């Protein structure tokens, strides 16, 4: 996260770490908590994954250094990637994980609320992005979670900071015109978590930009709002 201040312990229980344990273990990405055996995050994540044996999720973590070999982590039983899928740039960024046993919610891991189908219209104006990413293009992941509020761009302001690319609306953006604020490497997969009549909801999926926190390039987030029956159909399946 570029331009963003630490978190505090518990507030946001739905933020995961997926570490990969080939070839040693380290940080991947980041996750939202959605139903007691389920992880939303990004696709492209996965680049080079073969297996979910190599998988860690961990939940309830502020800092990283709380994770040691005795560290409790949820096994990844599934990796489900939108079948129409191909790269970032071109949308369908999101997956779940099918974790093997059930997240027990508390205050330090609980779910994110998906948007609602009515709410494709609601306007959110209290947005934050969040992450262990790098806070400079040439950096490494941070220890203590990192938070930044953000404003969403619309679809028409985004099409014209992203010329030679197709910012479809399963696409949100956010991101300020003067830049200084968003995420960065290490922080896709995560959320962009927005509060609403008091309630937070997982609106983004952390996904591509050009650089990080760049003037005039906001953040592309995969539109949550635009996938809701896909995730329906995948974690509710008969
Ligand atoms: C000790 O452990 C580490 O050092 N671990 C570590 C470091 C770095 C990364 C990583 C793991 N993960 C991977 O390589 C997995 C595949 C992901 C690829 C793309 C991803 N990315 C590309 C840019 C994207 C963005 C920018 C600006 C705005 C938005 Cl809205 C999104 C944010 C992002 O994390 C990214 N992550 C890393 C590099 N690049």
């Amino acid at each position: 996260i570029v331009g963003g201040t630490a978190s505090v312990r518990g507030e946001w229980p739905w933020q995961v770490t997926l570490h990969t344990t080939s070839p040693t273990q380290r940080h991947l990405c980041g996750g939202s908590i959605i139903g007691n055996q389920w992880i939303l995050t990004a696709a492209h994540c996965f680049y080079g994954v073969e297996s979910p044996k190599i998988l860690r999720v961990y939940s309830g973590i502020l800092n990283q250094s709380e994770i040691k070999e005795d560290t409790s982590f949820f096994g990844v039983q599934e990796i489900i990637i939108h079948d129409q899928y191909k790269m970032a740039e071109s949308g369908y960024d999101i997956a779940l994980l099918k974790l093997e046993t059930t997240v027990g919610y508390g205050d330090s891991q609980r779910p994110i609320c998906l948007p609602s189908k009515g709410d494709r219209n609601v306007i959110y104006t209290d947005c934050w992005v969040t992450g262990w990413g790098y806070r400079k293009l040439r950096d490494k992941i941070q220890n203590t979670l990192q938070k930044a509020k953000i404003p969403l761009v619309t679809n028409e302001e985004c099409q014209k900071r992203y010329r030679g690319h197709k910012i479809t609306h399963k696409m949100i953006c956010a991101g300020y015109r003067e830049g200084g604020k968003d995420a960065c490497k290490g922080d896709s997969g995560g959320p962009l978590s927005c509060k609403h009549n008091e309630v937070w909801h997982l609106v983004g999926i952390t996904s591509w930009g050009e650089g990080c926190a760049q003037r005039e390039r906001p953040g592309v987030y995969t539109n949550v709002v635009e996938y809701v029956d896909w995730i329906l159909e995948k974690t509710q399946a008969v």
